[PDB]
């Protein structure tokens, strides 16, 4: 059986508006884990969210991927969900971003290409992934990348159909993506405003600036992925996935190793321990570890056939 007792809490990793996530060892006696908690009293109240958490509990199940994140253990109390995922200790791809500074092309090329293969799963199985923003995407231990968000921050990344909320489809994950790619070679996304309203004002007018020590290829692909009108994105396609690998920028791309997570990654997070913790802000990972004190919410128990 699975309760919170099974686990003791060593660090908090990060503090969201309906919940935290902490490094937690199982006392798989010692192995480490992230636990995300959520409190239900946040939750139950708006029919819209219950959704998109327990949207969050079936993907997490269904889908089993190299480059998405996997759920070992779910469980709930009486106020609180739990969720028990492998944990990443190459933190978020934002932390990258700030340790290293703009990327390189090949660099930049190898984590949109792992995260394109990512996008090409989801949708196949009809899931969108909205936002593509730095810390919406995570490196496993050895350094490869990691979809984590599924369940309910900046907007920066996020398409304008989606912003405007005018109905939209899976090439908002390609726009998110260009946006993204922007953001690896400029180091800022392409459309910032000095405010909220300001950047989505920017994002609509649409008009974007390509630096000019980009490549050819590089300027192109941007241009077909920033495209206001979401049918004319490179990838609205019924290719898809494979629209977008097709291009040129690409070419030096073996998909099929790179799935096999067989290409070495652009940095190697250097771990010391299991729980080494180096690779996440320390604004969250100095805090002291403490879980504070009808339901539909049924059934959300899990086990990962694996363990
Ligand atoms: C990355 N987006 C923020 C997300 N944090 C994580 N999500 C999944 N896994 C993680 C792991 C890990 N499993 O290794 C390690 C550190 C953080 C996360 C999030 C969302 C809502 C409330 C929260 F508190 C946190």
């Amino acid at each position: 059986k699975i309760r919170p007792e099974c686990f003791e809490l060593l660090r908090v990793l990060g503090k969201g508006g309906y919940g935290k996530v902490f490094q937690v060892r199982k006392v798989n006696t010692g192995k480490i884990f992230a636990m995300k908690v959520l409190k239900k009293a946040m939750i139950v109240r708006n029919a819209k969210d219950t959704a998109h958490t327990k949207a969050e509990r079936n993907i997490l199940e269904e889908v089993k991927h190299p480059f998405i994140v996997d759920l070992i253990y779910a469980f709930q109390t009486g106020g609180k969900l739990y969720l028990i995922l492998e944990y990443l200790s190459g933190g978020e791809l934002f932390m990258q971003l700030e340790r290293e500074g703009i990327f390189m092309e090949d660099t930049a090329c190898f984590y949109l290409a792992e995260i394109s293969m990512a996008l090409g799963h989801l949708h196949q199985k009809g899931i969108i992934y909205r936002d593509l923003k730095p810390e919406n995407i995570m490196l496993n231990h050895q350094g490869h990348v990691k979809l984590t968000d599924f369940g309910l921050g900046t907007i920066e990344y996020m398409a304008p159909e989606i912003l405007m909320r005018s109905g939209h489809n899976r090439a908002v994950d390609w726009w998110s993506l260009g946006a993204l790619m922007y953001d690896m070679l400029t180091g800022a996304p392409p459309f910032t405003g000095e405010n909220r309203k300001k950047t989505i004002d920017k994002i609509l007018k649409c008009k974007l600036n390509l630096p000019p020590y980009l490549t050819q290829e590089a300027r192109d692909l941007l241009k077909k992925l920033l495209k206001r009108n979401a049918a004319s994105r490179l990838g609205a396609g019924p290719g898809d996935a494979g629209e977008v690998q097709a291009h040129p920028f690409f070419r030096h791309i073996n998909w099929e190793e790179l799935l096999a997570r067989k290409v070495e990654p652009p940095f190697k997070p250097l771990l010391q321990s299991e729980e080494d913790v180096s690779q996440f802000d320390s604004k969250f990972t100095r805090q002291t570890p403490v879980d504070s004190p009808n339901q539909v919410f049924l059934g959300f128990e899990y086990v990962a056939p694996s363990v």
